[PDB]
């Protein structure tokens, strides 16, 4: 809602889902940032967005 809500935080969703998509994670691209309920929610699927981009 919170992201919904303000276009200035609608923005951290796009980079979250611009670095899954750059990084080739389709799975958490299309789940992880569609279950996002705040900006701050968003934020927190940032870091696990490195989690999931390291795998080595």
């Amino acid at each position: 809602t919170t992201y919904k809500l303000i276009l200035n935080l609608k923005q951290a969703k796009e980079e979250a889902i611009k670095e899954l998509v750059d990084a080739g994670i389709a799975e958490k691209y299309f789940k992880l940032i569609a279950n996002a309920k705040t900006v701050e929610g968003v934020w927190t699927y940032k870091d696990e967005i490195k989690t999931f981009t390291v795998t080595e």
